[PDB]
């Protein structure tokens, strides 16, 4: 059933706080509703008593988006983790508050199905697919949005009425807009997510319920190479051959699109960069591909990687090379930085990221995630969704996790020091339109919007969404006029 | 609903993988039971037919015990997690499919409640109950069998009739005897659990469903120690140290028994020692005892730790310290053996310890685990469940884990020599009722089975079960005459 947790309920500490400790919720009261009419009844109410509002599905964002500014009631979504065969036709429901973690079993235990979701198995299905969603099989399988078939969302009107209602990707006039507008608008906008449809494109889908097939095996490796073997050439070098690499094996349709590769390239403190690769089993029997990719990296450099890894069913290989919640990652204040690349960095820059990577800093969790890209992505058009990067190769993350509250302004500084020279060329940011287009808005970078962080002059809008930003505000004038859904980052009526 | 996977099925390859790699679960398919009675009826027609059965639950049985003896059938229970409040009036009702992740989030977030489940998030109830489980809280809060109060099962009687039967805590008679055996006699031995009922004791219990409270805050702290900093005297000197203090301080309702330490000495290849600590923090606001537990092992010598960690709140704080299905510890293959402590082992046996963890052996995943234990466990007589240890005050877990077949024999010739050479003094193994008291059924070792390991001249359901093994025996005989339910461990008719 459905209950409430105030300030005086025991409770309440634990769902004070999301993933990011940085970032704190104190609302008068959460609700966790068990069914989409108890979302309705519950906004309705807040709505008619001028209460302020805001939702949280799995707790992942990077900013302070859900408890600023103060709200006096937070919907926790949690208990709509339902998931099952679509109602009308094929496809597949899935409530906003599952986790990576239980749809990929989910369909892969019942359909023998995926989804190109994410590497973190504790992500909530609400801000994830809002936002776009990638992950290791995207360069097959697109962006999760590609797959979206059905939104069903609670919103406001004018007259502070709240209804549920269903958009869908044949809607044409307003509801055709509202379904767009979660393709890639991000969440905390346009109302609260009840639930998602998911039916895959004609020659992704399979039976018995129009989803992607999950690949029988997989590939997988993870390769670390200590920082006391590589010097700044040689750094230099295999960065430069990632980039390439990527830049030549990004196409749809490609026999390298069967493989995605994540590069930790650490801090020096930690003394390794840890490369992890995985390729489809099903597409190439001996990875052959993997094995080159991996050893043209390091070819003529004196670096030696040790590996490990081997070859595993889908399950078992997808959660080998995930995050999940537990340990170092629990508890944590972090701060993360997005780029889309479409080409190499200069030299230049990869010299830059080789300095910072060496400050005196204390960076045993500050890193540079480099993962690979485009592929299935890069087929459709940059109008088609409202995610509109559609030719990148390689997504960068840009990262720095720690503990205390009073080294908040170390750890900034040295992401903020390296963000900035690294694209110092270009404003300190990743301009659209270059060498980068632009950032992630499941990613989001509060800096972008301060003159003496960006100096590129393209506002933190035209950085995430382009020239999707108009149609997005229609979307938001239409579904949320009251501006009932805000946040440090959302649309603008 | 319910489904059938067969050998040409694609996901029969997944499923084929318990946690331990080094064994296969290959029956002529897996049934997948929706509901109780779905059990009932599948494990009906495969004993009417002569066909051999197992069920599954977690898959995280540190043996063979489910896919050997071949099977026709195996019942994988996973959609069996449903939790709610029992429908007796009082208590938890908990699916016997469900992970300790999955009960730990909904004791908490549904009734701030908990109960002593084990740090490994990923590991099923079916087998962690049946087995005893403990975990952080069990020197609060005793085993999971001290707050078991029904099982409904599925058992299969001499004229082969299939009923699904529920004993309860206060049943005599044979139901009597089938809720005892289940409080300790372990999995795959008496028929298919389809649920656990909970309800604590009266001392620990609280509103509104009869179990125990969750604690507001917990102090967590993970230190590092550089084996550099360590040599053979240091070792001995905090090893006896952690071992005197929890002689000691291991009484029932003491200060001390809101304090649960683990010791994770790993081989010299991981380069460190980890100790973890946590303690209850609505007992001890400070901390204080963590602090004093901490400082005293390290007191004298020359070894300094590095410590992280905090204060957090209870689902936050339990996550840090876990472990879950994620990263290196999925697909590896691995062997654990078990030991009672009662007593601190002799400075002898402690060198014996250091001089393995320096072996010329690839033991980057090789530790002995030491965990508080006592504590309120040691409130109950050795008779009163099926677990009879009931005087001991750690409890140590010998662990290596690899990934190459071809290794196999290198990483058990290190394992057996360590603990057999541990353990010399009384044949190669921890005997009960001395310094030690055996061990314990969830961590099963078939080398107990085997002469040239095993020298003690005291047999492996004498190690597990003590004096409980003959009420055991009784109890399987009267439930499971044919003996549908067996493995290489499992009780004797
Ligand atoms: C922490 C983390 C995030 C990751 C990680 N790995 C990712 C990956 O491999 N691929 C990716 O595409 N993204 C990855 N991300 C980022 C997540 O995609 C984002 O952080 C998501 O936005 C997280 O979603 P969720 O977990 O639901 O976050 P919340 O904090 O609850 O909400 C974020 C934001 O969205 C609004 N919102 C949530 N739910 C709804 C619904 N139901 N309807 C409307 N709006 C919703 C919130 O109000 C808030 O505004 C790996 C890691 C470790
Ligand atoms: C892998 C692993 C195990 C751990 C870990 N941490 C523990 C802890 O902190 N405290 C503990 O008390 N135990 C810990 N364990 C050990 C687990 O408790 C044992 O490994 C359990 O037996 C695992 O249970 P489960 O995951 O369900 O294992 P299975 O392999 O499915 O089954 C084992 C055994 O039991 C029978 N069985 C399962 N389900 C049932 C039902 N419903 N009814 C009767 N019999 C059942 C199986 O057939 C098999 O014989 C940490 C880690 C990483």
């Amino acid at each position: 059933p459905p209950f409430t947790v105030g300030r005086e309920d025991p409770r309440y500490i634990e769902l004070s706080h999301s993933d990011n400790h940085r970032f704190v919720v104190e609302p008068e009261e959460f609700f966790l509703p068990a069914t989409p009419d108890d979302v309705v009844a519950s906004l309705q109410k807040a709505v008619t008593e001028g209460r302020g509002v805001a939702c949280r599905s799995g707790g992942h964002c990077g900013q302070d988006f859900v408890g600023t500014p103060r709200r006096d009631l937070v919907l926790d979504l949690h208990n709509l983790h339902a998931i099952g065969p679509a109602a009308d036709g094929a496809g597949v429901r899935v409530g906003s508050g599952a986790t990576v973690d239980q749809v990929q079993k989910a369909l892969f235990r019942r359909w023998n199905a995926a989804l190109p979701l994410g590497a973190c198995s504790a992500v909530g299905m609400g801000g994830l697919v809002a936002g776009g969603g990638y992950g290791p099989l995207s360069r097959q399988l697109g962006l999760v949005v590609d797959h979206l078939h059905a939104v069903e969302v609670a919103v406001v009107d004018e007259s502070r009425t709240v209804r549920l209602v269903t958009a869908r990707a044949d809607d044409t006039g307003d509801l055709g807009e509202l379904f767009w507008a979660h393709t890639g608008g991000g969440g905390g906008n346009f109302g609260v997510v009840t639930a998602y449809e998911f039916r895959s494109p004609e020659h992704l889908a399979t039976e018995p319920v129009g989803l992607p097939r999950a690949a029988g095996r997989l590939h997988v490796q993870k390769v670390v190479f200590p920082w006391a073997m590589i010097d700044e050439t040689s750094f230099v070098t295999v960065m430069r051959r990632f980039f390439e690499w990527h830049e030549r094996h990004s196409e749809p349709g490609s026999p390298e699109s069967s493989l995605f590769a994540t590069f930790f390239v650490n801090h020096v403190s930690s003394g390794v960069l840890q490369l992890m690769v995985q390729q489809d089993a099903d597409v190439d029997p001996e990875g052959e591909i993997l094995a080159r990719f991996v050893a043209s990296l390091t070819e003529g450099t004196g670096v030696v990687g040790i590996p490990r890894g081997g070859v595993m069913s889908w399950l078992t290989g997808t959660r080998y090379m995930s995050q999940a919640d537990c340990g170092d990652v629990m508890g944590a204040r972090s701060a993360s930085k997005s780029a889309y690349h479409r080409a190499a960095p200069t030299d230049e820059q990869l010299s830059v990221l080789h300095r910072h990577l060496h400050a005196d800093h204390p960076g045993q969790a500050s890193y540079v995630m480099f993962n690979s890209y485009g592929g299935e992505i890069n087929r459709r058009g940059p109008s088609d969704a409202a995610v509109p990067q559609r030719d990148s190769v390689v997504k960068s993350s840009w990262f720095s996790a720690w503990q205390d509250a009073e080294l908040d302004e170390l750890h900034l500084g040295w992401l903020r020091g390296l963000y900035e020279e690294f694209f110092a060329g270009t404003g300190g940011v990743p301009v659209t339109g270059g060498r980068t287009d632009g950032c992630y808005i499941n990613y989001p970078d509060a800096d972008l919007l301060d003159p003496a962080r960006n100096r590129s002059g393209e506002p933190w809008h035209h950085l995430y969404y382009k020239d999707n930003y108009a149609r997005l505000r229609s979307a938001k004038r239409a579904w949320d006029p009251l501006n009932t859904f805000h946040h440090s980052m959302s649309i603008g009526l």
